């Protein structure tokens, strides 16, 4: 247990230097530079979490990498509360439809049977993916995980994953001792992660590499888990075609099975807690690649059509359609925004001459 107040001279010196470095760079467009006013900085710079995490453990990645988009990470779950004067305005700027005073709703994956066929003929949708993240309750996040923590957490995760049955049965590949053969195989699958880039390095997210880091996938290669890549868990369900029901059902079954053994870190206002605040709330990152060549003639598709369902469009005539909303709605609501939006877009495509 650490005290809520008092940071040492070195930490205080590095914070002041970091604030200055941010100020000097007038071209810097990170949300960190935007939101860390001198007033907020002066208020919170001498605070700590009970894990001993300071403001430097929050902002350092965005200081060392001025080109960061967001620029902060949570060094532990308590950081979201202790440094809320910074996290809150950043979270509410980035996320769509979430504002201070809101409480993210309790988890609810909803009724899977309400998802029908979207494109069973395979005339439109190229691929379907739904990604979630989780932190394991009772553990620090990267900058203050100990080596023993990494080992203990990995054992817990692998015990869960290695007990999955049926549609989820698969193999765990530790990063520790990973062979060149397995690296090559996983790269072909787009399943491999490696030591973090410059943003994760500066966040102290890569200590004790690669202890406690690993990759799991089912035999069908339609379910992927990363252990300790950035979050404790990154959990993805995916397949070719447009069967969003099947993709989502498989994800729900996996997360429920994992939760039975391992509780997840959770916050009364922010939902599931993650290392990067961009992944809060439901944590859902759904992405569907869809061929809409007739609609491609007019970006009445982007704003307006997809946007009516809070979906984002990104580009011949194939688009990645994703959910704008991650916080302030249930899992069911987010996946149904995707379902309903994709249904409207497909209607527009067929009706278009
Ligand atoms: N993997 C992520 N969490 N990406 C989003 C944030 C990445 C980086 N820290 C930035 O602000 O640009
Ligand atoms: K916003
Ligand atoms: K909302």
């Amino acid at each position: 247990h650490h005290h809520h107040h008092m940071v040492d001279a070195a930490v205080a010196e590095k914070l002041e230097a970091g604030f200055q470095k941010l100020q000097e760079a007038t071209n810097c467009k990170s949300l960190l530079k935007k939101h860390l006013t001198r007033e907020i900085f002066d208020k919170i710079k001498d605070l700590k979490t009970s894990f001993g995490s300071t403001l430097l453990d929050v902002i350092q990645s965005g200081v060392e990498n001025l080109d960061s988009g967001f620029g902060v990470y949570a060094p532990d779950a308590e950081a979201y509360s202790v440094f809320n004067d910074l996290f809150e305005p950043m979270i509410c700027d980035y996320h769509t439809g979430f504002k201070p005073g809101d409480a993210h709703p309790p988890r609810d994956f909803g009724d899977l049977e309400t998802f029908g066929n979207l494109d069973p003929e395979g005339a439109f949708i190229v691929s379907t993916r739904v990604r979630c993240g989780r932190s394991l309750a009772g553990y620090a996040f990267n900058p203050c995980l100990t080596e023993a923590n990494y080992k203990e957490m990995e054992e817990k995760v692998v015990a869960s994953l290695s007990s999955l049955e049926g549609e989820l049965k698969g193999t765990y590949y530790p990063l520790t001792g990973m062979t060149k053969e397995v690296q090559t195989q996983l790269i072909q699958d787009r399943f491999l992660f490696k030591e973090g880039d410059r943003f994760l390095q500066a966040a102290n997210a890569c200590r004790y590499w690669p202890t406690g880091r690993g990759i799991y996938h089912n035999d069908a290669k339609t379910f992927l888990v990363w252990c300790n890549e950035e979050d404790h868990l990154r959990i993805i369900s995916m397949q070719k075609g447009g069967d969003l029901k099947a993709v989502y059902a498989r994800l729900v079954n996996a997360i429920n099975e994992i939760e039975k053994r391992i509780p997840f870190s959770h916050h009364d206002k922010y939902g599931f807690l993650t290392f990067c605040p961009t992944n809060l709330g439901t944590t859902i990152r759904a992405s569907v690649a869809i061929a809409l060549p007739k609609l491609a003639a007019d970006l009445a598709k982007l704003e307006e059509a997809a946007g009516k369902f809070n979906l984002q469009v990104r580009g011949g005539g194939v688009y990645d359609i994703s959910n704008k909303r991650r916080m302030g709605l249930t899992e069911y609501q987010a996946v149904k925004e995707m379902y309903d939006g994709l249904q409207e877009l497909i209607r527009m495509e067929k009706e278009a001459a």
